[PDB]
């Protein structure tokens, strides 16, 4: 499952990035030209939801209440409720993973940076196994890139 591994490892390396504040030196797996330029598409656009939503972002992390592995585990749920029953855009899926990056950084700072990888996990699980079929027709990680391309300006 090559979209799987793909996304699983985008999705790892930004929220690890997101929590611990340094760069992963380790090469890409397979497609790893698209790999790296989405991983820095969502640096970039991931940075600015988390910001531009702050006081919402917040306000849905304290209702949450994450304190451990159980409510870790129990997210999978909230996100199929809230993100898999939509409207499908790249815009929410950027959403989707920046939360996720949001509760890791939540997760570093009560020192339960363990919990991270599987927190990984369950969003690329949501994503993959539920808008399959929307990632495929819009050309998946080479999309999105494409998708946030942004040009150089003249002059
Ligand atoms: C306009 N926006 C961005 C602003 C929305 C912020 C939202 O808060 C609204 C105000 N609430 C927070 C409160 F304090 F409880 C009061 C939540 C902050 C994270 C937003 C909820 N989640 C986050 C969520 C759901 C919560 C659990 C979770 C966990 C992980 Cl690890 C990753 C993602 C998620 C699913 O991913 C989302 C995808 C798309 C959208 C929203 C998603 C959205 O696509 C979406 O559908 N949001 S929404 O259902 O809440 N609604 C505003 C349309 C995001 C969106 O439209």
């Amino acid at each position: 499952d090559e979209l799987y591994r793909q996304s699983l490892e985008i999705i790892s390396r930004y929220l690890r990035e997101q929590a611990t504040g340094a760069k992963d030196t380790k090469p890409m797996g397979r497609s790893g030209a698209t790999s790296r330029k989405a991983l820095e598409t969502l640096r970039r656009v991931g940075d600015g939801v988390q910001r531009n939503h702050e006081t919402a972002f917040q306000g849905m992390l304290r209702k949450l209440d994450i304190k451990n592995e159980d409510d870790v585990k129990s997210l999978s749920r909230v996100m199929i409720h809230v993100f898999s029953d939509g409207v499908t855009n790249w815009g929410r899926i950027v959403t989707l993973i920046s939360f996720g990056a949001f509760v890791a950084k939540h997760l570093k700072t009560i020192n339960q940076e363990s919990c991270i990888e599987p927190l990984a996990e369950s969003i690329t699980d949501v994503l993959v196994r539920t808008k399959r079929d929307w990632l495929v027709k819009q050309r998946g990680w080479d999309g999105f890139v494409e998708f946030f391309h942004v040009e150089d300006l003249e002059g």
